[PDB]
């Protein structure tokens, strides 16, 4: 069910780095990764959570749809495309933290602990403020489980509507040609060591899906998009893409 290929680790070697791919044959219900020990690894999930946070907000009513706009409060920030307007595409495209923030405030503690444990969600702890647990609280998600609840997602089976899943699937979009789609979820955890990166989704082929799940070191932001690159070098690899 599951198999380990070392010759991955090039691809983290290649650039003085460090993580873990794991890959899940959704046809064969076969799993791989160059790692079995970091792909069972528990970090912060960081803007990861945006996918898990963005169900709860639809199901519950804080989000109506993807329409729907959640306006600047005002307050410059660092990060040019956050101070700006956004719905739920946008800040999802562009990991717009205060928004996800305005979300959580208004779901709660006591209904987003509730819906962790129905999702199955890494170890389900929200332990810190309600507003950024995800970033420097307790909850904690390895790679394995990542692709757990993205499989659940992927066939509508999470304890949420099935109009939730497909919003927040839409939302997910970040690639699609002729050979293949991919929806996917970025992250970048630095409040607490080891900084990491996250890329976590899958890929969406003619016949068969391919779900993916990696986390690597990011001692600096400049690697990030080592994040997508290493990611398709190992698809390629396998010749999942071209
Ligand atoms: C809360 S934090 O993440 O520790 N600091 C803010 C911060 C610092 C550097 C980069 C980002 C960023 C913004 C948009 C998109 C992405 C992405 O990886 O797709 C990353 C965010
Ligand atoms: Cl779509």
């Amino acid at each position: 069910e599951w198999q380990e290929n070392k010759s991955w680790n090039a691809h983290f070697t290649e650039h003085k780095s460090q993580g873990v791919v794991v890959l899940w044959n959704e046809n064969k219900q076969q799993g791989f990764t160059n790692n079995l020990k970091r792909a069972n690894q528990a970090f912060l999930p960081a803007s990861t959570f945006k996918i898990p946070n963005s169900l709860i907000a639809l199901d519950l009513g804080v989000v109506k749809d993807e329409h729907q706009v959640f306006k600047w409060d005002g307050q410059t920030r660092d990060i040019a495309t956050w101070n700006r307007d956004h719905n739920l595409i946008t800040a999802m495209k562009y990991s717009v933290v205060p928004v996800y923030q305005e979300f959580a405030r208004q779901i709660g503690e006591a209904r987003m602990s509730k819906m962790l444990h129905a999702f199955d969600y890494g170890n389900e702890d929200i332990s810190g403020n309600v507003d950024s647990f995800w970033l420097d609280g307790g909850i904690r998600i390895s790679a394995t489980e990542q692709i757990s609840f993205l499989r659940k997602l992927y066939h509508n089976k999470l304890h949420v509507s099935e109009r939730s899943q497909r919003i927040v699937k839409q939302a997910m979009l970040t690639e699609a040609n002729g050979d293949y789609i991919i929806r996917a979820k970025t992250g970048y955890s630095t409040r607490i060591e080891p900084k990491i990166g996250w890329w976590v989704g899958w890929v969406e082929l003619d016949d068969n899906v391919w779900f993916f799940a990696m986390n690597m070191d990011m001692p600096t932001s400049d690697g990030l998009g080592l994040r997508q690159a290493i990611t398709k070098e190992v698809l390629k690899q396998e010749k999942i893409i071209p």
